[PDB]
C-alpha cells in the first residue's frame, strides 16, 4: 500500500501553530522548512517522477492584525499552475523509498521571472502537493497527496515576529 508520509511534522506543527509565513522575492526563496517525505509502497522496479504545486487554501486573502492572522480582503487571480519537478526525476521506486525526498531547491517568487521557481501571491495561503507520476504509462497514473501541516501564508516580509524567531531558531 503506497504510504507518503510527512518528515518533521512535529517540526512543521511549531510553525504551524504561529501561523506558517513563507518569503517571496523577486528572485526566489528556499523554503524553512524544507518539504520532506518518506515513501513506502512505491514498486521499487518502476519509474516515477515527483512533483510538487501549492494549491490555493481559500477565496480571500489574509492581513496580520494586532498579532492575530484575519481574512485581509477578497483574492487575487489565481496565481500561474507552476509545478516543481524534484530533481532525482525520473528515478526507481527503490530511489525514492531508500531515503527521505527532500524539495530543498524549490524556490518561491512573486515575479514570473524564470528559472523553475513556484509564482505565489502575497498575503494568500497555501498548501503544499506532492504529484508521483510514474513514467511510460500509457494510462499517465498520478498521485496526489496534500500536507495540512505545512500550510503557511506567503509574504514579502515576515509579518510575526515569533514566526521571524522561529525560523532563525530553527534553521
Ligand atoms: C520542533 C521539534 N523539535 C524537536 C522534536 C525539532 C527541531 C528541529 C528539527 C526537528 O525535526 C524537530
Amino acid at each position: 500500500e503506497l504510504r507518503v508520509g510527512l518528515e518533521e511534522s512535529e517540526l512543521w506543527l511549531r510553525f504551524k501553530e504561529l501561523t506558517n509565513e513563507m518569503i517571496v522575492t523577486k528572485n526566489g526563496r528556499r523554503m524553512f522548512p524544507v518539504l520532506k517525505v518518506n515513501v513506502s509502497g512505491l514498486d521499487p522496479n518502476a519509474m516515477y517522477s515527483f512533483l510538487l504545486d501549492f494549491v490555493a487554501a481559500d477565496n480571500h486573502r489574509w492581513k496580520y492584525v494586532n498579532g492575530e492572522w484575519v481574512p485581509g480582503g477578497k483574492p487575487e487571480p489565481q496565481a500561474p499552475s507552476c509545478v516543481y519537478i524534484h530533481p532525482d526525476s525520473p528515478n526507481f521506486g527503490a530511489h525514492w523509498m531508500k531515503a527521505p525526498v527532500s524539495f530543498s531547491k524549490v524556490k518561491l517568487t512573486n515575479k514570473l521571472n524564470g528559472g523553475g521557481q513556484i509564482m505565489l501571491n502575497s498575503l494568500h495561503k497555501y498548501e503544499p502537493r506532492i504529484h508521483i507520476v510514474r513514467v511510460g504509462d500509457p494510462q499517465r497514473m498520478i498521485t496526489s497527496h496534500c500536507f495540512p501541516e505545512t500550510q503557511f501564508i506567503a509574504v514579502t516580509a515576515y509579518q510575526n515576529e515569533e514566526i521571524t524567531a522561529l525560523k532563525i531558531k530553527y534553521n
